[PDB]
């Protein structure tokens, strides 16, 4: 039939979407802007659709239910047909992909850690033999499900670690972790993805830094509900944005040309 | 109808797949040894087939004839049916993904320089604006056709000035490559993907070293012939084994484990 505007699930995470400041006085996808705005943009582009940008309504990445087997979040959202794309910060796992299609990364990362600055800390595995410095991980999304899941003995360990700390290390948003760090002194350590470890260590008060290599390698991807047509020509719109040099460039333009810390 | 062994296409290249000392006196798929045969290995028994290394006849990666239309190398192989499956360093590229099914990246690389100790040379930048220091690719594959295809003023720089040099900057195998950068007295960059950069700068005499960042990101994937049945399988094993650490494993073995350079 006709053509359909299609929908976008996304989600409030800096820099990927924010509202302007601004958005009251806009209206539509314009009251958005971020990476994951001007990637969008793109891919549309590429691809000729017209598109609505919408919030995810749990606030959720994307996972299973043990019990009722039901997904939530922007997973959830493709597999029970409420959007048709969804363009975000979304790793591509196993269990994901069982349910939804994936393009090919738009960017890559690994889990890291985040210190605060003069934090004695270099590595997972010297966070692993210690208790004095608290460390943890949001409390849902792939980053806690890597610990969860992780047979490898180092990371084992840590998941042991913080399900049996107390206070609870973990925290529910990236602010919240970001706050964390800040706040506890060098006694708390954050572990989030590398992408947005970067991007916060370019913000004032400049006083978070990485450290360490990645614990994994990953890709976030562009995700369409199963055997969708648009799955297609999204992917193909990735890989040529990224031939391009777009896709670095977009990253330098919300990491890196508007940092703050020199 | 009842199950075939899948035809495994693959290309001798160091240390993805080679022929093992010992070859003359073992069979099949035991005569060959490399990360892409481990690789295979970890893929066939999370998927439940059986498979016969192959390799690829014309000792090419995947490009298409502008006049003929006909498809070389590994691509080809999967494109006229004579493979099931392609296993190697195969960039998943956008022409490619168009004709065939790759699985999600088994390895994250990107283009990258190649320097003989104390080349006083930093960045692509640094090679774009001499001519002094010589700088070339692979007379074939997706790092030539990065540069032959970029409009992006640097790389479009050094791809016009890779085409007039004299003489010929161009290399047809990455041992050749190698042996110019060592033979060279520092007066040739070779430009490569960066995986085989950093296994080379393990290898004696240790000569070599990377420098700069990678002038792009690009992922290698596992090939089938597009709609494959098999693609499904092999791309879920790809994201369980990385999810394992196994990918990890696999290049630390082959890369650093047995590294020659300290
Ligand atoms: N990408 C993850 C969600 N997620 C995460 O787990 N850790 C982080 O530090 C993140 C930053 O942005 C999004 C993030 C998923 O897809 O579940
Ligand atoms: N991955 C490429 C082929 N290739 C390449 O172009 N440059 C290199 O330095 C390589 C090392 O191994 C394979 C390589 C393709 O798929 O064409
Ligand atoms: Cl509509
Ligand atoms: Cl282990
Ligand atoms: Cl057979
Ligand atoms: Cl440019
Ligand atoms: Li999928
Ligand atoms: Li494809």
């Amino acid at each position: 039939g006709a053509n359909k505007t299609v929908v976008v699930t996304t989600i409030l995470e800096s820099p990927y979407v924010m509202m302007k400041k601004n958005h009251e006085m806009l209206e539509g996808n314009e009251r958005y802007e971020g990476y994951c705005v001007d990637l969008a943009a793109e891919i549309a582009k590429h691809c000729g659709f017209k598109y609505k940008l919408t919030i995810v309504g749990d606030g959720k990445y994307g996972a299973r239910d043990a019990d009722t087997k039901i997904w939530n979040g922007m997973v959830g959202e493709l597999v029970y047909g409420k959007a048709d794309i969804a363009i975000a910060p979304l790793t591509i796992t196993l269990v994901r992909e069982e349910v939804i299609d994936f393009s090919k990364p738009f960017m890559s990362l690994g889990i890291s850690i985040m210190i605060k600055k003069g934090t004695p800390i270099e590595s997972a595995e010297d966070l692993s033999k210690q208790t004095e410095i608290a460390y943890g991980t949001l409390d849902s999304g792939s980053t806690k499900e890597f610990f969860r899941r992780s047979k490898i003995a180092v990371f084992d360990k840590m998941w042991t670690y913080m399900r049996s700390a107390e206070p609870s290390v973990f925290v529910r948003t990236t602010a919240e972790g970001v706050a964390r760090v800040r706040k506890s002194k060098g006694k708390y350590a954050y572990l989030l993805e590398s992408t947005m470890n970067e991007y916060i260590e370019q913000r004032k008060p400049c006083d978070t830094m990485k450290v360490g290599g990645n614990l994994d390698s990953k890709g976030y991807g562009i995700a369409t509900p199963k055997g969708s047509s648009l799955g297609n020509a999204v992917n193909l719109a990735v890989l040529k944005l990224n031939e391009q040099g777009l896709l670095d460039k977009l990253k330098n333009k919300w990491w890196y040309d508007k940092g703050e810390c020199g």
